């Protein structure tokens, strides 16, 4: 299977697979069963912002999700990603719907990675920022139901022409270049990511969420990973 | 044929095909015959730095090459790259040797592209920085004789096991991700590139040069573009 | 007097001092009499974005102002700022009102300066970005009627508590740190700036405009520089 | 008294005042007695690199010091800097010598601060990078014996005309602009700092160390804070 690290914005409490019984943000290390969660007031129809930060020194993977009204949820988990992730990875966004649904609309997405060697000034870095997604976004690998160009937005899951979300959808966007996320010789490996999203559901309850993830370079949507699996895992192990 | 925009650090006067009779910096718009050149005193065995700068507002492509003792060569050329390059590109480094040779050693390579649209705050950006090239450097596409990892460097052309450069070599390094170099709705598209290089010819009779280039995404080294053609062009037209 | 370089967003045609007879963008080199202007459709009440770019290689100072509807005005002027500006400078925004008025509201402001030496990797850089201005913005020197903290915005000129603009107002905001804008030894000196603004007038015609400027470090509003003088010059010489 | 948060590269064990009995890296929260230290093998006459990293989400301040041969020391400490520093600060470098001495030579110094608020896209940022310090370097506040310009470096403490360091020296370099280190409404405040240093003791008996610090804006060198007090603290409490 793929190797996944993710920060999940999980809109739907799947308590059968260990979700807490509320919308929550979570840190997923090789399992959908968040090593750590925090309660999250997902505000239906509002533009939210997620920030993900890690460095190899502190070895603490941190995430915050906030809305303009100031409500914010945070989660941090101590993890040495050198021991989790392959040295080269891709990074992406993933979202799903199930039986319940929501738009999983990405308005913007940036990422910075840094690999600082002992050698003096010898930082390697990758940064990208998408504030506008075009129809044919060639630096983005779109997977599953992921489309771009739709209000300048990335729709990770299916939406109808009227902006109505479809259920049992999964989709992801990976940045095209492999990312060197750690290196033997590196003093500091550090990455941060930000994305802004608009999760809107006409249902009883929104589902299933958005995740920022780091995978093996050849990572693909696991079959069946709609719903609670968030486009990330083949199962709930 | 590929579409190439390049800045050439041309170490070998091929007067035969329109080079000036001295080592020079040149701007190459779809031809190895520079639209503009400037005399360049290549310092054998020294680390030089080339900067390349363009924005879509000023519509001037500028390049400078310097060495630590302060000596520098500059060339700039008015061109609207929107009329030249496709909307998506790859950017890269190329080098060649021919009858004569030199180390085409790249010690560092950074690049920033920005696309600032109309919509308000909607910059797309890419930036990468390589101060250290690794043996297997998955965000570079290595072409021809280009290799990475030998002293943390990118050797664009063949160097024998003892640091001794080889004739009739060509190699290139393209950043893996396509680059949105322009867009109709962008207010500003800008890019700048820096690389540091070590050109050493054991005889001080160097050939043929290094180039920063921008090409069609599927650019490959044209057949028999060693020597004066710098791995960029199929001929000297 | 101060030494001023500015990009003006000039909302009011003062043809007595050489303004073209329309709103225009302009490049001001030590005079309010733009060395170069372009017609500008200032859209009353809309959020506009100005981008200013220069580098020391191309020696072309470029500016674009755009609105979300895609209307954009550009101006570029060849100028070697090494010959204009002191080596250390401050950078800022300025705006004025006269007999006519407008809000001169700055929503955001960023600036990057870069000073790259021959010495290898030896960039100096300053970057700042204000997307939110607070009441007591200590990295900003506010001059004249300039206030911050008002919707998270910088109001360069007087506005009443109901957001109504006042005439015969001038104000500016300078970034606190001196900026090293050029250096003998530098291979590349380059700066860019962006700001977003909301110019709204209830009058017949808006006045007088917003400028991004670079001055001597001790620069202050010239007395009387409300109105067409834009907070920049003591007169129209 | 000033409020100091610092990372110390402490070259001289003052066991007397709680140093461990070896050269060490330390995190100093309002006291020269580090909350956390780590053993540091200072390499006489080599260029070392220190990285300091904090974000307000993870609430862990981490520092690493390395030398080109790969050897490195790391310390991290959970602290919420919002409860420690004022909202606005200056950031700087400090060094001292005492009975014993060393070059406290800074070759480069960069810093990034970000304040990411609630409002959507509303990052405030500051970044500066000094790879070259100039004789009159108007964006640094030089305090005590600190000087700039000698080999393009910042000598934090006195060095005789022949490169020979002096005892009982103190000096500091603060970036000129106040830094918005935190804000109540910010979702994320983060900062990171890097500097490269050359500590040379002709005898290999070095004292006293270099620190990266964050202080009240009006921080000055406390009286008799040469030696073990690193120009940071008025006493060793
Ligand atoms: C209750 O059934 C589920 O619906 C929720 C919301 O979609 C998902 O968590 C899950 O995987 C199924 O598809
Ligand atoms: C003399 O033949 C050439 O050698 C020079 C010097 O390398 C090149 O410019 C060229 O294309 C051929 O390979
Ligand atoms: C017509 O009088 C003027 O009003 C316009 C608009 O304010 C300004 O250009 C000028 O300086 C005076 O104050
Ligand atoms: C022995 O006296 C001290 O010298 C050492 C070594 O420099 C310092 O730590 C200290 O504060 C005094 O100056
Ligand atoms: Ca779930
Ligand atoms: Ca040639
Ligand atoms: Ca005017
Ligand atoms: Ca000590
Ligand atoms: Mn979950
Ligand atoms: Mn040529
Ligand atoms: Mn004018
Ligand atoms: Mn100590």
């Amino acid at each position: 299977a793929d190797t996944i690290v993710a920060v999940e914005l999980d809109t739907y409490p799947n308590t059968d697979i260990g979700d807490p019984n509320y919308p929550h943000i979570g840190i997923d290390i090789k399992s959908v069963r968040s090593k750590k969660t925090a309660k999250w007031n997902m505000q239906n129809g509002k533009v939210g912002t997620a920030h993900i930060i890690y460095n190899s020194v502190g070895k603490r993977l941190s995430a915050v999700v906030s809305y303009p009204n100031g409500d914010s949820a945070t989660v941090s988990y101590d993890v040495d990603l050198d021991n989790v992730l392959p040295e080269w990875v891709r990074v992406g966004l993933s979202a799903s719907t199930g039986l319940y649904k929501e738009t999983n609309t990405i308005l913007s997405w940036s990422f910075t990675s840094k690999l600082k060697s002992n050698s003096t000034h010898e930082t390697n870095a990758l940064h990208f920022m998408f504030n506008q997604f075009s129809k044919d976004q060639k630096d983005l690998i779109l997977q599953g139901d992921a489309t771009t160009g739709t209000d300048g937005n990335l729709e990770l899951t299916r939406v109808s022409s009227n902006g109505s979300p479809q259920g049992s959808s999964v989709g992801r966007a990976l940045f095209y270049a492999p990312v060197h996320i750690w290196e033997s010789s590196a003093v500091v490996a550090s990455f941060d990511a930000t994305f802004t999203f608009l999760i809107k559901s006409p249902d009883s309850h929104p589902a299933d969420g958005i995740a920022f993830f780091i995978s093996n370079i050849d990572s693909s949507i696991p079959s069946g990973s709609t719903g609670r699996l968030l486009g990330l895992f083949p199962d709930a192990n």
